[PDB]
């Protein structure tokens, strides 16, 4: 009923060779050795024993904190063991509160980058011819950038689109209408005369004036960008919105909606 | 440069209801109307406060609650508003914390299942004839459930095995060296006579009388079960542990290594 190093280290998954350096430093030493094969023999008493050294470890605490305990004679009183692992309970519990201190004031300074961000959004101006859209619209006022839920609607079925003009490049467009619904199109330029894949539409932009913005972030904070641009950004430019269609402009730049490396840029019509 | 509820609802991602229905609640009121078309028009002035209100529903904070403050002054004073917030953020804070507190409650609780399942492990005894297994084999004294490894190593290649006399039951078998080691195998019952899959080996299990314990849990707690047979299960019967080669078996009962419905019946052999 005495068990060997190697069946003690098997219902303990670990390699006989800690059990020996247990051994070297009379942490957890065997009750004797083979007298006939120098082996090492433990009695079934000492598996609680290894199990709770074991389960300093798991603990991460360090050996030699374990010899001390042995040595002082804390690791075999359960009220004492009990006292250290309190200790070590309470300072876990600090380590882990004072980083969460941390995030919120990460969390505090990430939106102070926000207002810096936008600070930096300048516009530029520019005019463009009428062009054509082919892709997946959506008439009508609905909540989310479930446009996000849009897109990934329409990324499957892109390859369908025959005549992209330049398949480097999308848009996400949204006209007004007098109604006052928006109508938003998920797209690629193509040239007239080519055919429209089922369930899609073609959408024709007309010419207009623009003031530009250079969103540089996730697809999610678009719409604050849009909130800046019609709260103040325009007027402190003297700049006038006008009716029309804006759009948003994917090329390059752009890389996932998740993905705050993203830039993306925004047609805003105007006077 | 005033908004529609259009282009509003569209930069904020709402719906034109959700605007409406805060119009007809007095909650959050257009500059105007049209009075050509009846239509509802927003400065751009209103856009910050409807984002504060937005800001609060993203809270959960519900509408009547944000009505209240609309009415009683407090939701446009950015102090008296700010403490409406400290005060919820406070009562989450405690919310979380009085689910942690359950969560070690909980903790607790699971270890004291461990000790009330393992004193229902009762052995069953049981001779067996010698027999033959094919399956990958490791030499040596190992930590971790690598053995876990393994398994994982072993499961995509075990459509190799011809002649599986029974491949509804697999076994983890552990035979122990003179030298210390274990030698651990998993493997099928396969019939001599059968060709061995490459860097696959065949192990003989001799005859023997076994206790089996019934494991009923998950393969990181087969360990602890192993523990409690070798430190009392076996001695509270009267049963002696016997030199040899003992294994785990695998039938219908066994679910996954992660899945706590499991059972493995741990083969024991002894005089
Ligand atoms: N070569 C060697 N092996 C060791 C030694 N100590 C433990 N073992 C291994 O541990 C098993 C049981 O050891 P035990 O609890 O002393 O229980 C032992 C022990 O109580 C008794 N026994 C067997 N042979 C001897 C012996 O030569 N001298 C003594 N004093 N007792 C023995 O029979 C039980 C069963 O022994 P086994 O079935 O042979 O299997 C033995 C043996 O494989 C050792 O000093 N030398
Ligand atoms: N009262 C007190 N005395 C301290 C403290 N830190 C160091 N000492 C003293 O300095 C000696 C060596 O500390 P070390 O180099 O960290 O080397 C230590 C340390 O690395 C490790 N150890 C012992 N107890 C603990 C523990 O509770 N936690 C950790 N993490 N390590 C420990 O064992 C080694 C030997 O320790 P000792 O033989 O006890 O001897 C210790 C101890 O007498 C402390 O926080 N409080
Ligand atoms: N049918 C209708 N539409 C409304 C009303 N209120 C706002 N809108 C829409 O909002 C846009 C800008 O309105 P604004 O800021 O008053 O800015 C307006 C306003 O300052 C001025 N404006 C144009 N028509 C009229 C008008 O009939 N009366 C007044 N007082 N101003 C007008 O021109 C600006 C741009 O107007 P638009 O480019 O046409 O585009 C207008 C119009 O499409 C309304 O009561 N009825
Ligand atoms: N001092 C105090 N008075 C309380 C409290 N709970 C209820 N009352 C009183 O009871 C009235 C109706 O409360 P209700 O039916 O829960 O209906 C409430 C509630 O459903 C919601 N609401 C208002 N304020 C809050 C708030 O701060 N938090 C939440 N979660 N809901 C609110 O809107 C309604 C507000 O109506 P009121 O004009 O405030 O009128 C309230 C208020 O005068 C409380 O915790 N403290």
């Amino acid at each position: 009923s005495m068990l060997t190093i190697g069946q003690l280290a098997r219902i303990f998954e670990i390699s006989t060779k800690t059990l020996r350096h247990y051994d070297a430093i009379g942490l957890f030493v065997p009750a004797r050795t083979g007298s006939d094969n120098g082996y090492r023999y433990y009695q079934p008493e000492q598996i609680e024993q290894l199990s709770r050294i074991l389960a300093l470890r798991r603990l991460d605490v360090p050996l030699e904190a374990i010899d001390r305990l042995k040595r002082d004679g804390a690791l075999d009183d359960p009220q004492r063991l009990r006292h250290f692992l309190q200790r070590h309970q309470h300072t876990l519990r600090e380590e882990i509160s004072a980083r969460q201190r941390l995030l919120a004031e990460l969390d505090r300074t990430l939106a102070t980058l926000a207002h810096w961000r936008i600070r930096n959004m300048h516009a530029r101006i520019v005019e463009r011819p009428a062009f054509s859209v082919v892709g997946m619209e959506y008439f009508g006022s609905a909540p989310g950038d479930t446009i996000g839920q849009l897109w990934e609607r329409f990324i499957p079925r892109e390859h369908e689109i025959a005549g992209k003009h330049d398949p480097e490049v999308s848009y996400g467009i949204c006209a007004q209408q007098p109604n006052g619904e928006f109508h938003y199109v998920a797209g690629f330029e193509v040239q007239e005369g080519w055919p429209v894949p089922e369930g899609m539409v073609r959408f024709q932009v007309p010419a207009q004036k623009y003031a530009v913005f250079t969103h540089k972030g996730t697809a999610p904070q678009i719409a604050e960008s849009f909130q800046a641009i019609y709260s103040h950004l325009l007027a402190e430019r003297g700049l006038e919105p006008k009716a029309g269609v804006d759009f948003e402009y994917y090329d390059q730049r752009f890389r996932g909606p998740l993905d705050p490396n993203s830039q993306v840029d925004l047609y805003i019509p105007i006077y």
